[PDB]
DNA sequence: TTTAAGTTTAACTTTCAGTTTAAC
DNA sequence: GTTAAACTGAAAGTTAAACTTAAA
């Protein structure tokens, strides 16, 4: 229905710091990307649980972040479009 | 760069009630669309600050909520693609 | 004087595991 | 005698309000 620019999402989350690493929590010390629960993100991150969560929630409804449900909770794994915005900010560093 | 089902973002923004007040805060008593500031959004729906900021900032990086510079502060308008994401609603309505 | 936004704390509503007791 | 359910002991998460800091 609707075409995207990643190159603008990108930039526009560069610019705000909890988007930022709320994106980069799902990659992990060996450039991989992980599986997390909502309290292991807003634990690795400084940032409050509100704050947080209600990033994680708009994440998911933008489509960047995939939710699956386990046990019975969920667990947040980037997108194939949240993999893709990730590596446009690889390619800046 | 990526292609985007309308309906499936609408859906998810439908299952999370701090997503969906956050984008009708900004559809009016006669159903315009107008400008709003973050405060104004907060005091509007009946969510903390924190919850409802993070939201807005995460709807405008989506690219859902559009920000304009206006005194030495922001407001936030729905973008076309805001507007389209509305209309499936009023349509189930 | 009414200033706005963000963060932290407190309160309210919907925590998990183990042990003991009762019923089949 | 074994299994299931309930209660108690060692509760968690989210939302709202208030205060403080950067104020117009």
């Amino acid at each position: 229905f609707y075409t995207l620019n990643i190159a603008e999402i990108a930039e526009r989350i560069g610019n705000d710091d909890c988007a930022y690493q709320v994106l980069m929590a799902f990659i992990n010390e060996n450039g991989e990307a992980q599986m997390l629960n909502k309290t292991a993100v807003a634990e690795m991150i400084q940032l409050s649980k509100p704050t947080v969560f209600a990033t994680v929630n708009s994440f998911y409804c933008a489509g960047y972040i995939d939710e699956t449900r386990v046990g019975r909770s969920k667990i947040y794994t980037l997108s194939d479009l949240g993999v893709e915005i990730v590596e446009c900010f690889k390619q800046k560093a």
